[PDB]
């Protein structure tokens, strides 16, 4: 399998303007009929390559004429001899129940559904299967009434009629041109919940939610945060909704969280259905954020488009901008920053590190499936901040109204969107650009002096970036580094020089520079890059008596956290070490104090204090490292938890039943005294066991919502509390029935400190509720196995390692993208000591010479044994 390159982008030779695509519908054997206009833009002697996969083709006529001059090669029709324009007809047959790819037209459950992103549609008939070329859609589909009852495709319905032998057919238009990943068709029998927005200036559209039959139950929250959605993108962007009807169809067999297809969204169940017995807060959330995120990319993805899937961040990173920017205004924006940041410091950093290095614009694919990743969409969102951050709101939306306004209806480049906010704003973003160019995650060093002579406070600022295995050079960037100075009553030291007031958003250009600030009458304490303002790692001599101060005095809510954040990590990286001598936890009396503070500060935010008394996960703690020992983390972990669950045992008591609530209410206010009621239960899990035991197991069977009964369910089983089989038995009993929760006891048992996890995870494959045909729950058992119990994935026998082999050596062939997500944890065997390395290695050349190796798993084995 063949590298694709960035740089050898090219026009196509043709284009298609009109696609009339007719469906015989029928799981066993689909008839596709495609009438495509098209028109030729290259060399009159360039023949029409078209993509084709897995495709039986019945026939090829081209103005009605069968035609001769074609041929078929590996994954392509070739068509030669064609006139200046003309009509391309082709009739192919593909098999939607063989799909177990879950990539093009394939069943989920008794329905039918499609997904094309990004390369699937040439998996149902031969097409220019590339976003730059964008052609008007018409849809019809046939098939029996009884079993799909309902027809659904992008836009509105234009005909309509009933055929004999049970048969009916609806056909569909959509009047936005699109390219073909955009396309969706769905059939099958579901219960439709209906409501209405009306746009800021009129428009109404009709809102429509298909979920399996006897799932109303779970749709109302969905459909308000579509609403909310809605409201916001206008109150915040200016943008409306721009057709008639907007449908959401939930189905339970899906590879990619959810999908924009244009007026006909397709999500995986997950990420739509909640009701309080069933759903977390964070489930809340997170449907929240992805209703809105799918909603955004109507405009940032459809409206405006990818010239190609090199440019795959400029609608991923703008729109999860936007996602982010949504929940951040109607929840709490520091929860959701500081979630945020702990997303990319500990997965996306790791990944920066890894193998699969890449640029937030890649220059080199071999599976565009692949590049889905915390990089092109989590940093790619950090990039679009730092863009926000350097313009500020009203020239980054006058940047936004310039981008939209040169190129709606068209596919773009990541630097057409650049070059939008730069002639916007008038700001400079020519070095800013090396951003997109540029993998690896910087590395920036700050040193301070203060002059009591001179009243100057001077900030030595440098930076790097270190090699990675996909780039030998790398060069300085634009990094805004925000600073805040703290006189020592806490108070903000106004930044000024030579008389002139200056900017908090430091310019770091440079391998090296220095800052100098006049008038600091006092030795100043220092916030350092605020809010996270680059995606750097950051180099500052603290001590810990700053930090603490911080903490207590930091103007945002994010400092507050950050700062715990860097005093922690101190410890977490003492403890480590100690653990691999044989030592126990060491923790100075003054930083158990700073979390006793935070507990007892009444002026705090509950949604503050939760995070802070939130331990960092062990992906978080494994950044803080060169070499993993997955195994002391986790211990260390527990011992943090165990060590301050003791030290402050009554006041974690005190504030957990100060946040009691008898009313569930999915209400911010509420969410953030539960998140700390639920921090402080994770602490007094690890008390005394019979106090431990008799709290975690009253919490679960009291419980009045999900959110406390999942929170008591995951304390039993941390702390291996008495109660814990006897709680897990009855959640088994009473939701086995149902996946989606199921996934949440799922991920319990994968991530257990219990010895035998393994063997619990590998009799859990037999499990009534798991199945290896669905994604949700391969990633809820086998993927929190390898991906968040690295201690056991990581046991020194290497029978994690050996365990992963023989799952993924059933979905390289069963669905290879949920295979190559589930590789990962192999992938980063360079940070682990010689011998996992070792074992690590076998594992990936064991795989590397499966019969049938998918490209997916291909690209990134290559990678990983380099
Ligand atoms: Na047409
Ligand atoms: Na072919
Ligand atoms: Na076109
Ligand atoms: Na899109
Ligand atoms: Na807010
Ligand atoms: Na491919
Ligand atoms: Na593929
Ligand atoms: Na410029
Ligand atoms: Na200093
Ligand atoms: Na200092
Ligand atoms: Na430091
Ligand atoms: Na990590
Ligand atoms: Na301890
Ligand atoms: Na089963
Ligand atoms: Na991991
Ligand atoms: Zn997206």
């Amino acid at each position: 399998p063949q590298a694709k390159y960035r740089h050898d982008y090219r026009a196509p030779d043709y284009q298609i303007t009109d696609i009339d695509l007719t469906f015989d519908l029928d799981a066993q054997k689909t008839v596709v009929t495609a009438v495509s206009q098209a028109v030729r833009h290259g060399a009159s002697d360039a023949p029409l390559r078209l993509n084709g996969e897995d495709l039986k083709l019945v026939s090829v006529h081209i103005n009605d004429e069968p035609w001769t001059a074609w041929k078929e090669e590996e994954g392509a029709l070739v068509i030669s001899n064609l006139p200046e324009r003309f009509t391309l007809k082709i009739i192919n047959e593909i098999s939607p129940a063989a799909n177990t790819a879950l990539e093009g037209l394939y069943q989920s459950g008794d329905a039918l559904c499609t997904q094309c992103e990004a390369e699937g549609f040439r998996h149902i008939t031969y097409y220019l299967d590339r976003p730059d070329v964008l052609a008007r859609f018409t849809t019809k589909i046939i098939a029996d009434k009884i079993k799909y009852p309902f027809l659904l495709s992008n836009g509105n319905r234009v005909a309509q009629g009933e055929l004999e032998n049970g048969r009916h057919w609806v056909q569909w238009q959509d009047p936005f041109p699109k390219p073909c990943y955009l396309f969706a068709l769905v059939a099958g029998d579901f219960d439709v919940l209906r409501d209405t927005f009306t746009t800021r200036s009129g428009r109404e559209v009709a809102l429509e939610l298909y979920v399996d039959r006897g799932n109303l139950d779970r749709a109302p929250w969905a459909m308000t945060s579509l609403k909310n959605s809605m409201k916001w993108d206008e109150e915040r962007f200016g943008l409306e909704y721009d057709l008639d009807i907007y449908m959401i169809v939930a189905v339970d067999f899906f590879n990619m969280g959810a999908m924009e297809n244009k007026g006909l969204n397709i999500f995986n169940s997950k990420y739509v259905l909640a009701r309080t017995d069933t759903a977390t807060d964070k489930d809340y959330l997170d449907i929240e954020r992805v209703i809105g995120h799918e909603y955004f990319h109507n405009w940032t993805g459809n409206r405006v488009t990818c010239r190609d899937w090199f440019q795959l961040s400029l609608k991923e990173g703008l729109t999860v901008f936007r996602d982010q920017e949504f929940s951040s205004d109607l929840g709490s924006r520091a929860v959701n920053r500081i979630n945020n940041v702990r997303t990319m410091r500990g997965l996306q950093f790791a990944e920066d590190a890894s193998p699969m290095a890449h640029p937030i614009r890649p220059d080199m694919v071999i599976e565009m499936n692949n590049f889905y990743t915390l990089t092109v969409y989590e940093k790619g969102a950090e990039v679009i901040r730092m863009i926000h951050t350097l313009l500020g709101e009203e020239n980054f939306q006058k940047g936004m109204q310039l981008y939209f306004e040169r190129h709606d209806g068209s596919a773009a480049t990541c630097d057409d969107f650049v070059q939008a906010m730069e002639d916007a704003s008038n700001v400079d973003l020519s070095h800013f650009r090396r951003w997109y160019s540029q993998s690896g995650t910087p590395i920036v060093t700050v040193k301070d002096d203060y002059n009591p002579e001179t009243e100057q406070y001077t900030l030595t600022i440098s930076q790097r970036t270190p090699a990675t295995p996909d780039q030998a050079e790398k060069q300085p960037l634009h990094i805004p580094f925000a600073i805040e100075l703290y006189d020592n009553e806490g108070k903000v030291i106004p930044l000024q020089k030579g008389g002139h007031p200056v900017n908090s958003v430091l310019n770091v250009t440079q391998a090296e520079q220095t800052f100098v600030f006049d008038n600091v009458y006092f030795q100043p304490v220092p916030a350092l890059l605020c809010e996270f303002s680059a995606p750097v790692k950051l180099e500052y001599k603290w001590s810990d008596q700053q930090l603490t101060f911080l903490m207590r005095h930091a103007r945002n809510d994010f400092s507050r956290w950050d700062a715990a954040q860097s005093l922690l990590a101190t410890y977490i990286k003492l403890n480590v070490a100690r653990h691999q001598q044989g030592q126990p936890l060491s923790l100075p009396v003054h930083v158990a104090d700073a979390f006793r503070a935070v507990l007892l500060d009444e002026k705090i935010d509950p949604a503050l204090a939760a995070e802070i008394l939130t331990l960092p996960s062990v992906n978080e703690m494994a950044e803080l490292f060169d070499i993993i020992d997955p195994i002391a983390i986790a211990e260390v972990r527990e011992a943090l938890t165990r060590t301050l669950a003791t030290e402050l045992a009554d006041e974690l008591l005190a504030i957990y039943n100060a946040n009691y609530q008898s009313e569930y209410r999915v209400e911010h206010e509420d969410i953030a005294k539960r998140t700390l009621r639920n921090a402080c239960l994770r602490f007094l899990a690890f008390g005394e066991t019979h106090l431990a035991d008799v709290l975690v197991s009253k919490q679960f069977h009291e419980a009045n919502n999900m959110t406390d009964a999942l929170a008591a369910l995951s304390a039993a089983v941390a702390a291996q509390l008495p109660c814990r089989d006897a709680l897990m038995q009855e959640y088994d009993d009473k939701w086995h029935q149902n996946g989606l929760v199921m996934d949440k006891w799922f991920i319990l048992q994968a991530t257990s400190p219990a010895a035998n996890v393994l063997e619990t995870v590998r009799g859990l494959l037999q499990h009534r509720s798991f199945t290896m045909s669905n994604p949700n729950r391969i990633r809820s058992l086998i993927g929190a196995f390898a991906g968040s119990n690295p201690a056991a994935f990581h046991a020194e026998d290497g029978s994690g390692y050996l365990f992963l082999v023989e799952m993924l050596t059933d979905l390289n062939s069963r669905n290879p993208q949920v295979a190559s997500r589930l590789i990962e944890p192999l992938i980063r065997l360079k940070r682990y000591d010689a011998k996992r390395q070792e074992k690590m290695r076998a594992a990936l050349e064991q795989l590397k010479g499966l019969e049938n190796l998918s490209g997916d798993l291909y690209e990134k084995i290559t990678k990983a044994l380099a």
